[PDB]
C-alpha cells in the first residue's frame, strides 16, 4: 500500500541495475578517476566507461556517439540547444518558433533570447494539445532559423509529429530542436531517419539518476551551436566541465535497459493507462486532456468539473500525483480550460513499477473521492440544477 | 602498491560515508522524490534532505543556506558567477580583472565575455605565483565591476590573500568572485568575515561526487547575478533545473566531513608534502613551483631541469600524477618558466588516503628515475659542461 507513486513524469526511481553500475565508479577501490587525466591509468579506465555509456545512449536513439554531448540535465540541454543555435546562426535571421505548451526549460530560454533581441513565435496548440502543422508552416519565414517542438508533453502526454516537423524544417533550412525528455526510451527514436537536428534527453525520467543529461547535435548534415559552458572546450568544444563518470555510467545503463525492455514495458503501461481511464471515464463530469490513443502510453491527465481543485489533492492523499499548478497549469490554460477546471486537474503518470492492483485501488479512490467532494461541494450543488 | 594515486587535484575518490549517504536517495525504496513536487510526501522528504545538505555546505564556509546556489560543478559556478555578475552590472561598467593563472573555467569564461563587449585585464603573477596587490589596485578603475582571483591554484597550490583582495574590492564597490574549489575543506573559509561576494565550490575535489557543485552569492550586502540556466526560476531564480538530490546529499556529507577533519588532515598532508619535498629538494637541478610554507598543504609542483619532459611521465609510470600539459602548462609559463622546463614539471597532489609509505616510495622512485634519465640525457650532457 503506502502512498502510491503515480508521478513518474516528475521523476522516476533509479533502476537497481543502474544504481549498482554507478556504485562501481565512486570510491577509491572503484573507477573514480577523472577521464580528463590523460597521463595515467585511473583516467584511461574512467574514459573507457564514458565511451561505453556514450555509445549506449547513442544506440537507443540511432545516433553516432560523437553526436552525444553530455550535460547536467535536460534543462541545460534545452538551454544549450536553443541559445546555442540561436546565437550561432543569428546572421541568417533571429526568428524562432516554438509552442506555448513547451516545458519551461524551452519557454524561459526563449524569453531570455527575446530580451537579447530574438523574435519568438509561441504557437497555440489545438484543444487536444496537437500543433496544427499548417499554422507552423504559415509562421515560417525567410529569417526563421530555429523551431523547437517537444516529442511528448510532460503534462498531458500528447505526441507531436516530429518526423513531419523535421521534414518541413530541413526543406526550409531551418534548424529543428526536439525536447525528447518524456519520449526517449518510451517511443521509438531513430535519428538516422528522423530529420531532427538537436534533441534533448535526461536520465531521471527514464530510471537513470538526476543531474545528468545529453544533447544530440546532428553531425550530418552538420549542425553547429555556440557553447554556453566554457572552460577547456570539452565535449568537442560544446560543453565544458568535468565528466561525471558515475552519473554518465548510470544514464548509459538506464538507456541500455530501456532499449531492451521498451516494447514490452510500453505495451504494459498503455494497458494500465487505459485500465485507469476506463475505470473513471464514466464518472459524471470528467474530461481527458490530450488523446488516450496517440498520446504517450504512461500519462493520463484528467480534469474533474464542479469540484474545488484546492481540495482535490488532499482528497487523493493516498496517491502521489501532480496538478501542474505552480496559478493553474499553463499547459491546460493553453488548451482552453478555464482557471477552475485547470486547477481541478490531475496528471497520473505511470512507470516501471506500477501494478494493476495500484490502478484498481486508484480507480476506486478517485470515484469515491470525486463523489464525496461533489456532495459537500457548493460548486457541484450548483451543477445538479 | 600499484600505480600510486598522487593526482588528487584532478579528482578525489568519493569518501565511503559520502557514498553510503548518496545510495539512500536513488531507488524506489529510498528517497527518490523530486524536491520540486510540492503536493506529496516523496517530494517533501527529498526537499528536507536537500535543505539539510545546503546547511552542511553553508556551515563549512560560514554562510547562510539561502546564499548557496546549486550547480553542476565549479566550472558552471565559475561561468555563472562571472557571466552572471558581468551581465547584471554592465550598466555600471564592463571592465573585469582576473589572473593569468586562473583555471580555464574562469579564463575561457572571460574570453567569451570579451567577444561580447566586455574588457578583461589578465594580471600576470609574480615569479612565485602571487598576485602583486599593488598591480591589482592600479588596474582598478571607476568602471571596473568585477574581480576574480582564486583562493588556491590547482596546479601549483599557491594561496592568494583573498581577504585583502576582498577589502580592496568592497572599498571600491567592485564585486569579488573567488574560485575556491581547491581551498574549501582544506583552508579555513568564513564568509561572515571575508569580504567575498561570489564563491565557487565543487564536490569531487573534496571527496564528494563529480557532477555537483555550488555558488555562494552574498546576501548582505546584497549581490545579484543574471541566471544563465533558465526553466522555472529555481534556486531563487539563479539556476533552473531539477535538484539532483543524491548528488546534493553527497556534497553535503562531504562538506560535513571536511569541517570535522580539516584541522587534523591538513596538518597530516602538510607533513607528507614536506616529507616529499625534503626527500627530493636535494636532487641536483630541481625547483619548487609555488611556496613551500604558505602554499596549499597538499600540492607540490616541481620542475626537473636539464631533462626531456617527454620521458618524465613514463619513467614515473608507478605514480599517477600530472604535468599540466595540453603545449606545456600555461600556469607555469605564466610564472616565467621556459617551454622545456614547464614540460619537465610534475604536480604531486596528496589526499585523505595518501600514506608515508607511498611518499617514501615516491621519493626513491623520483631520485632513481631522474638519475637514470639524466644518465642518457643529451640535455644533461650539455649541462654537465
Ligand atoms: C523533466 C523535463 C525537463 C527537465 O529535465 P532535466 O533533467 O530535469 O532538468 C525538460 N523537458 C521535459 C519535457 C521534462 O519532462
Ligand atoms: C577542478 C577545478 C574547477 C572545475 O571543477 P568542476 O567540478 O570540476 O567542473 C574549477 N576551478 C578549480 C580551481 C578546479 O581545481
Amino acid at each position: 500500500k503506502l502512498p502510491i507513486y503515480l508521478d513518474y513524469s516528475a521523476t522516476t526511481p533509479v533502476d537497481p541495475r543502474v544504481a549498482e553500475k554507478m556504485m562501481q565508479f565512486m570510491t577509491m577501490d572503484g573507477t573514480f578517476g577523472n577521464p580528463a587525466s590523460r597521463s595515467h591509468r585511473f583516467g584511461w579506465q574512467a574514459e573507457e566507461a564514458v565511451d561505453i555509456a556514450r555509445n549506449q545512449i547513442a544506440d537507443l536513439v540511432g545516433a553516432d556517439p560523437r553526436e552525444i554531448v553530455f550535460t547536467s540535465g535536460a534543462t541545460e540541454s534545452d538551454n544549450l540547444a536553443i541559445k546555442g543555435a540561436a546565437n550561432f546562426y543569428q546572421k541568417k535571421g533571429k526568428h524562432i518558433i516554438t509552442s506555448k505548451t513547451e516545458h519551461k526549460a524551452v519557454l524561459d530560454t526563449c524569453r531570455q533570447l527575446e530580451r537579447e533581441g530574438f523574435e519568438v513565435t509561441y504557437l497555440a496548440p489545438q484543444r487536444n494539445g496537437i500543433i496544427d502543422l499548417k499554422e507552423l508552416e504559415a509562421a515560417m519565414r525567410d529569417d526563421t532559423i530555429l523551431v523547437s517542438i517537444m516529442h511528448v508533453n510532460n503534462e498531458i502526454g500528447v505526441v507531436q509529429d516530429i518526423a513531419a516537423i523535421g521534414e518541413m524544417c530541413r526543406a526550409r533550412g531551418i534548424i529543428y530542436h526536439v525536447d525528447a525528455t518524456q519520449s526517449v526510451g518510451k517511443l521509438p527514436i531513430d535519428l538516422s531517419q528522423l530529420k531532427v537536428d538537436l534533441m534533448s534527453f535526461s536520465g531521471h525520467k527514464i530510471y537513470g539518476p538526476k543531474g545528468i543529461g545529453a544533447l544530440y547535435v546532428r553531425r550530418k548534415p552538420r549542425v553547429r551551436i555556440e557553447a554556453q559552458m566554457h572552460g577547456g572546450g570539452h565535449e568537442r568544444g560544446m560543453r565544458s566541465g568535468t565528466l561525471p563518470v558515475h552519473q554518465i555510467v548510470g544514464m548509459g545503463e538506464a538507456y541500455r535497459i530501456a532499449k531492451e525492455e521498451m516494447a514490452t514495458e510500453m505495451e504494459r503501461l498503455r494497458g494500465l493507462r487505459n485500465r485507469l481511464w476506463n475505470g473513471i471515464k464514466d464518472i459524471e463530469e470528467v474530461y481527458l486532456n490530450g488523446d488516450l490513443e496517440h498520446g504517450a502510453p504512461n500519462i493520463l491527465n484528467v480534469s474533474f468539473n464542479y469540484v474545488e481543485g484546492e481540495s482535490l489533492i488532499m482528497a487523493l492523499k493516498d496517491l502521489a500525483v501532480s496538478s501542474g499548478s505552480a496559478e493553474p497549469s499553463y499547459v491546460l490554460r493553453a488548451l482552453g480550460l478555464n482557471d477552475e477546471l485547470a486547477h481541478s486537474s490531475i496528471r497520473f503518470s505511470l512507470g516501471r513499477f506500477t501494478t494493476e492492483e495500484e490502478i484498481d485501488y486508484t480507480i476506486e479512490l478517485v470515484r469515491k473521492s470525486i463523489g464525496r467532494l461533489r456532495d459537500l461541494s457548493p460548486l457541484w450543488e450548483m451543477y445538479k440544477q
